[PDB]
């Protein structure tokens, strides 16, 4: 009880202690809660919101979060426009460290998206919100996702039409969509149907129209390599650590 509360920052408000003055988050849930913070405990990595504690105080508990002065990454995405490619670069460098880390533990995020990543004073990108967060590896056994979770424009293909799915290619998508949005200032589709006809347009190669148009080759490349309905042919992270564009060097 040496934090106040000075502000909301999304309920999420923003916490500074009175004796050290240090700035830290708190996610304010009345009474799911239950395995997000047991999920965090297992997390330490430069590019995921640090959690510090929890206190349960009747119904209300309280999550302790490392504070990112920079906000969200979706704020600084100029609509139509995107962002510098430099900036773009470096942030998807981070995000894919951010995701390489969790994998690595057997975590899957399952909502990646610009809201959900957010930066400190230095520009780090930190990956948010692991409520919809499950394992997927564990005692070294990968068990398929079955639960439809996320965020239409960022869900991959199979997630809305199979039974059950692997995580990692889920992630690698969501991950190709914000890329998407970071470099064209805008999201490609609704949802990745063939319902859909700007998905429709994506799979026969339509890429002078948006925001296809407003990338640059070399990223596109990869967003060919990323943006595959066949879940096994989808790029992986280690491939993408591997992609000319990835590796290029930026203002
Ligand atoms: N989408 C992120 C939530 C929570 N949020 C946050 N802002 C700054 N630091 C945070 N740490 C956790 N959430 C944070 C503001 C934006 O809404």
């Amino acid at each position: 009880e040496d934090w106040d509360l000075v502000q909301t920052l999304g309920e999420v408000q923003l916490a500074v202690n009175r004796v050290t003055e240090e700035a830290v988050a708190v996610k304010i849930v009345d009474m799911n809660i239950k395995k997000e913070i047991c999920i965090n405990k297992m997390l330490n990595h430069e590019n995921v919101v640090k959690f510090y504690g929890h206190r349960r105080e009747g119904n209300i508990q309280y999550l302790f979060l490392e504070y990112c002065s920079g906000g969200e990454l979706f704020d600084r995405i100029e609509p139509d426009i995107g962002m510098p490619e430099p900036d773009a670069q470096r942030f998807f460098h981070q995000l894919m460290a951010g995701v390489v880390y969790l994998h690595g533990i057997g975590i899957t995020h399952r909502d990646i998206k610009p809201e959900n990543l957010l930066l400190d004073e230095r520009d780090n990108l930190k990956i948010s919100d692991f409520g919809l967060a499950t394992v997927f590896r564990y005692n070294n056994r990968e068990r398929l996702l079955n639960k439809m979770c996320g965020t239409l424009p960022y869900v991959a293909p199979e997630l809305l039409k199979r039974r059950e799915f692997h995580a990692e290619p889920v992630d690698v998508w969501s991950c190709g969509i914000v890329l998407t949005a970071m470099l064209a200032g805008e999201l490609p589709w609704d949802q990745p149907s063939d319902s859909c006809q700007e998905y429709s347009d994506w799979k026969e190669k339509k890429t002078y129209l948006n925001p296809w148009k407003k990338i640059d080759s070399a990223p596109l490349a990869l967003l060919h390599k990323i943006l595959v309905e066949n879940p096994s042919a989808r790029i992986t992270i280690p491939d993408i650590k591997k992609d000319r564009w990835y590796n290029k060097p930026l203002k």
